[PDB]
């Protein structure tokens, strides 16, 4: 451990790694702290799905996801257990037990909301969907100049996509993918556009995809090293950062109080620049624990001295989910280019197609796969190859369907009573709505109850806003019901439903961005700088102040890229040793 | 990769690591291959539970375990779904799908049997219980000399206990542990003895336990290095070992055929010594694929040329399980030495005790912990501190009660209906029964159906033998019901029950040990050498030929230590170039 | 037949959480008395299985 | 085979059936409310010993059916309520409501 750094970054997720990539690359002496540990192999902070074993056993990765999701705020449990033995100790009240939060109203919670403490953060398990936001979903970066605002967002997004290795062609030779996409494109001819979900991922072989993560953005190895002899970077895993120390004038941060969890001791780490990228929830917790905003149950009688908007206007997306079982018409269409003679199993059985025929509905690569599977596996009653990659389909957010869609196969939600149905038939449907930012929707922190790291316990006061937010949610659910019927009927056990609030994990607005602290009711400017403070920055979905339906990560990364440009312009890297 | 090794080891579990520790340390040029990948941070092969985050959220590790347990044999699914939309594609038979094994009779299965494919094997997730087998459970290493056999076993066990870092003091200052231990000691005074479960672990702090793994036995770092400059070791992860090639005489192994999973290429590796430590299931797989034993469905009419007992006489333990809720009686006894003045919640409230008073029921350290908890958390109705370590109690296997017992809190099994009850009240009970080896209980490998790695699909033919095994299993269930009632009543949702066959994961006897291949129906001698073959060795629970109730890892490790003694005596290390 | 003529004597106020209702659905802000619940009843001091 | 074991409950003054002066049932009658706990001491002890006995005895016949493991049923599901208007010889000495002719 060193005493003094140019830059200090709290958190090693993909936003924190965006900062590290830019600032280490520009010659700053950078230290990064994570509360969690080096987990997923020799490539530090890499995607846990990138093992041969998980891509052969995709049903098992849900357990990895669940194993690093720790519930943010769990109400006191009032389930009645009255079949205990008379001999068993029983209390006479529903007292605070098992990590429950007695501050949490269970009817105004984001119970599905969860956090991940490992190096690489949630990017070790995420789905890698990186869509851009259109105008209606994104914050302005330039006032009163739509075209310059467009050009600035395009410039940032192009960079972010490049760090994440975002592409739209990894699933171009998937039958199931093109089957579903082609059908939906036809059904909505002249009404909606469909494409592949932009995925942060690179195909390595027809059966292996290298999914992107924090590691892709910055490899997290200590520097200087052999391949980067002029760079300076240190990663300190298992370090809980507890607070930023403000000066008396509230114009600058003086140090970072840390707690090393292996040794048990505490330090003051000094830097020119402090960056908080601990997640939407934990950024806010650190700030409140540092004197920003207001500790305890909110009350407008005693308004905070700093960042009054902190923890207000929080947004979380509505999520509807179901799964379908592919229609007979769609499965029959997979072999429509084939000439078939005789019965499967008989010596005379023959499956052919004409390569390159004008009248073929499917390309040569598709027909060749189908032909081979049908010939080589005559016991099998389906024309889809066993090793065909999953569908990855979207129709992106538009004013006449203001929701994101994912029509795909997620690693999350694997369950086995409906696993009587062939996996080749199954498609997941996830529709995400946007949520108007409202002052009453709050994330706040207990002044008495602490979490497992001895920090102020997060508490939600959240309800989906009446008006547009609620109307759009019901219209969305109907939209998914209508659209999915075009592909097939619902799979029993996975019927259309709203998921538990927060389970979507796309929380935004906890420390939101704007031009003016008072007028835009915000905490950071467009450089992601905390108002009033010269050297404190915040990165992450917590900056996003609008109502958004798409996955926010890429947008957060774009904002971080812009924040680093400001840093590079205003702070001088120290001389190399 | 590289050309020629002295020793080649298949599998990087704790048994494979025992052979590496002995052999690398003795000067041999060793290479190790594992089909799985580096998975537990910078310490290669380490316990995945050794992160601060898991020791604070013990409920979450159950997911990590489930996430790396791939079922060995899944029968064809015949569950009926008849509420599909008429529009969805439906097959008219229960055809082979989703990885099902059509060779598998669903009524003669080890449904719970599963395997882990990661560097470090199952020791990256295991419970770490490492008790010794007494005479009745263990194989003879010396004929007609029970005192010499005892001395040999004590010598090997002691060395194994040292590699695994086994001890029985890691939980000595837990009030829950001592609460339970003392109660059972009293209840069974002069009938049964109770102690801490022997655990491969080292306590680092009041809240952190370093659990042992493969890594504890051998660090798995490539040598030569700074700390071992004259040692030679190379680990090769993501390499599926496929076949050992037998020479013409069936007297020697000529090579090992491997499949590099990253590149896709296949190779022929040569060494002087070949060690298979791929687990009870995959050792057998590899051997059957190599021309040992018999490929395909068993038939007596054409008996195998080599190792006819391979895959017969397999044993797996019966496992019964429940949880209890601590009795009022026991909870109240925790504070029996306290004097209480005033009401909780007031500044006038006072909990005191008299250190060293002879009338005290509990030691001073116990009373200090209770007092401090009751004073600091006056809204809590329980006298047990929040951070109090779990109980780790056992009464070891004996002729009068021939089952192993664990009275403890396991990572495995964490639920969500019954998390209404304070976890300080809850104790797990697991009794493990022994199973007599029968020739008709079998593991065999399909001549037509293959697994995810294109190897012969494992299939079980197993039922619990009638007679002693069955009678003991039911007596054992009764024993757990009788004993557990001394501590508390059952927790609803966790009632006494038998677990799915093979879930306990203690399969043994698949390539069993004995003195004489014919007379003792076995595959290896007491040096774990395959009969007839000068340079092939098998390690792991598959060597154990006996009926045993206790956790087998320590015993298999003792066997590998013995096996390395024979290797050191019969093969010369190549000169350090 | 038995279940069809056992009416519960005293059912406590229901406190199960249902947070997957559509945003559009009427939602309670309290666990109010409903569906024949007896607000006098302490749920931990009940004969919940008792019926007439 | 079904196994049912019924344990006896010591009659306690604190264990009460009462009737609301505010809430009414579906027949507009004062709503029944229970204030009931299985008494500590012998009742509780006997109740666990009874569980053990069932577990011991039933094992001589067979193992438990999955889905029907040994459990305590919900209080009152047994439907053997007594003592709500109990009999004794003397109203004050025997804390009761009717004599041995069942007369109030
Ligand atoms: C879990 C998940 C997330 C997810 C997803 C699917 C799943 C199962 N699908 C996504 C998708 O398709 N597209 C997308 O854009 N996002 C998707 N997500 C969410 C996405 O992964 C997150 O939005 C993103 O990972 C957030 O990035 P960020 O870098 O801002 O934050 P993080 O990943 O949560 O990591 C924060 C790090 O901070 C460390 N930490 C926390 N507190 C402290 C303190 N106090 N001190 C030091 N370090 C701290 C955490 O350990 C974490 O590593
Ligand atoms: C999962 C588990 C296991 C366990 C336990 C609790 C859990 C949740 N509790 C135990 C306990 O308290 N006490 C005990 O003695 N054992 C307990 N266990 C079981 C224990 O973990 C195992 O008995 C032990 O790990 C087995 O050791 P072994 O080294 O013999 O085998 P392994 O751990 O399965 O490792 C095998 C490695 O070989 C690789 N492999 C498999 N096939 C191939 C091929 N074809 N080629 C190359 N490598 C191969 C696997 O990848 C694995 O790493």
């Amino acid at each position: 451990m060193d005493i003094k750094y140019d830059v200090v970054i709290v958190g090693s997720g993909p936003i924190g790694c965006t900062y590290a990539r830019e600032l280490v690359g520009a010659g700053y002496k950078v230290a990064m702290f994570d509360i969690g540990e080096i987990d997923s192999g020799l490539k530090i902070g890499a995607h846990k799905k990138n093992t041969v074993e998980y891509q052969k056993n995709i049903d098992k990765f849900v357990n990895v996801i669940q194993g690093q999701l720790m519930s943010v705020s769990v109400p006191v449990n009032t389930l009645v257990v009255d079949t205990l033995s008379p001999t068993s100790w029983q209390a006479s009240t529903f007292f605070v037990r098992n990590g429950s939060n007695p501050e949490q109203d269970p009817l105004r919670n984001l119970s599905g909301q969860a956090v991940t403490r490992v190096v690489g953060g949630m990017s070790t398990h995420w789905t890698c969907a990186t869509p851009r936001f259109d105008r209606e979903q994104r914050p302005l970066l330039v006032k009163d100049d739509a075209d310059a605002d467009d050009a600035e967002w395009d410039r940032l997004y192009t960079k972010a996509e490049s760090y994440f290795q975002t592409g739209t062609d990894q699933f171009k030779e998937s039958i199931r993918h093109n089957l579903v996409l082609n059908k939906l494109a036809e059904e909505y001819k002249g009404q909606r556009d469909f494409q592949q979900i932009p995925l942060a991922a690179t195909r390595r072989s027809p059966t292996f995809v290298e999914w992107s993560s924090a590691n892709t953005v910055f490899d997290l190895q200590n520097r200087p090293n052999t391949d980067a002899p002029e760079e300076r970077f240190n990663l300190f895993p298992a370090v809980a950062c507890e607070r930023v120390v403000r000066n008396a004038l509230n114009s600058e941060i003086e140090s970072l109080h840390i707690h090393d969890l292996i040794s048990g001791d505490r330090f003051e780490i000094k830097a020119d620049v402090y960056v908080l990228t601990a997640g939407a929830v934990h950024n806010t917790q650190l700030l409140v624990n540092s004197g920003f905003g207001q500790l305890g149950r909110p009350n407008p009688t005693n308004p905070p001295e700093l960042l009054p908007s902190l923890g207000s206007y929080i947004t979380e997306q509505s999520l509807v989910f179901c799964q379908t079982v592919m229609s007979t018409e769609l499965i029959d269409s997979v072999k429509s280019d084939m000439t078939i003679r005789g019965t499967p199993g008989e010596l005379t059985y023959s499956v052919t197609y004409t390569p390159g025929a004008s009248t073929n509905k499917h390309p040569d690569w598709w027909n060749e796969k189908v032909k081979n599977h049908m010939m080589q596996h005559q016991e099998d009653p389906l024309p889809i190859p066993f090793e065909d990659p999953e569908p990855q389909v979207t129709t992106l957010f538009q004013p006449s369907h203001p929701w994101h869609t994912q029509i795909h196969r997620d690693a999350f939600s694997y369950g086995a009573v409906q696993q009587s149905i062939d996996s080749r038939l199954i498609v997941d449907w996830r529709f995400f709505g946007r949520t108007e930012p409202k002052e009453e929707n709050k994330l706040w922190f207990s002044d008495k109850i602490t979490d497992a790291y001895n920090m102020p316990q997060p508490t939600f006061d959240f309800r989906f806003p009446a008006g547009r937010t609620s109307k759009e949610a019901e219209d969305m659910m109907t939209d998914m019901c209508v659209m999915s019927a075009k592909i097939g009927g619902f799979l029993p056990g996975s019927l259309p439903q709203f998921m538990e609030p927060g389970l979507v994990l796309h929380l935004g607005g906890t420390h939101r961005m704007g031009f003016d602290e008072k007028e835009d009711n915000c905490c950071v400017n467009t450089d992601s700088r905390v108002f009033g403070f010269k050297n404190l920055f915040l990165g992450g979905c917590g900056n996003i102040p609008t109502a958004y339906g798409a996955n926010p990560t890429l947008t957060a990364m774009s904002l971080a890229i812009k924040s680093c440009e400001y840093i590079k312009q205003n702070f001088t890297p120290s001389p190399f040793t």
